[PDB]
């Protein structure tokens, strides 16, 4: 039951779609209501890869137990040193430290690309304590809370924002923008 | 005294000139190169097709500023959240035009059924006028992403502020706005 972190491959899309489907249907970290198809998930991940962002999976006993990727928060050029992280875990794999393994490696890959800040945009932050605690444990600091940003499953939801500086943060001038 | 009215396509040349100066001289916009007039027309046509209000301030036959709303993010649970954008002509600063625009934008967004209006203020440490403008109309501070941008030789922080509308999160909503 030992998990290994590796790069995503297209063969993983089926399980990734199943994991995200459960998150959409039963959880409030995702602000989607209707689970995307595998076709749509493959398109989304191909776009992230085309942009140069890392996409990671955790595998144990031949099963993908979770995934993580980075993308832009917003795309305008001054934002090009800011990345955003996304992490989802299979329901039967929660509480096993998989999120920490994924996020630690994602931080390493994003840092190697030259980003200066990694942002978590945590849906339903009041109830999503698992995601908040995961980011706190890896050094993210709280940087905002948009109250009532979502309505889903009959409840108003808040977005909790957290950030982690990388490569010196805003303490030194940047070099060329990452992924250019 | 300026009047606030709906944007018309005929306004796109002045809107483009105003935004061009904001891009080249300011840090509210995180763009580096000014868009073309055709690109601005495309962006505004997209907001209009979505149903969002687009407002201009006019005096003496010239547009002095503009404001619009759009989605913060597009996934369906966010459909009661709108984001405001405001740009003022360089020669029209210190006249209260931003407050005229934002007051009217708040009314138009409220009439559409939104529950929160969000300001994403670029370079909030320097752009204190935008922070104070939002504070003056009831927005409250709800975050600050440090070092979110680098432009014009320095790191910039994003200041986030929000204003509840139509009861905010205190009542269950009806169908999402613009549906």
């Amino acid at each position: 039951h030992m998990p290994v972190i590796r790069d995503f491959q297209p063969a993983d899309i089926e399980t990734i779609t199943a994991i995200y489907t459960q998150a959409v249907l039963t959880g409030t970290g995702s602000y989607e209501i209707e689970p995307p198809t595998m076709d749509e998930m493959a398109k989304r991940f191909a776009a992230f890869a085309d942009q140069g962002f890392p996409i990671l999976v955790a595998e144990a006993d031949g099963r993908v137990l979770g995934y993580a990727y980075a993308s832009y928060f917003r795309v305008r050029p001054a934002y090009r040193w800011l990345a955003e992280d996304s992490i989802y875990i299979a329901p039967d794999a929660k509480g096993q430290g998989i999120g920490k393994l994924l996020l630690r490696e994602l931080i390493a890959r994003i840092s190697a690309l030259g980003f200066r800040q990694l942002l978590a945009v945590i849906g339903d932050g009041e109830h999503n304590i698992g995601s908040v605690k995961l980011h706190e444990s890896l050094g993210f600091t709280h940087c905002g809370r948009i109250e009532g940003s979502g309505f889903k499953h009959g409840r108003w939801l808040d977005t909790v924002l957290m950030q982690l500086p990388l490569n010196g943060g805003r303490s030194t001038e940047p070099g060329p923008s990452p992924l250019s």
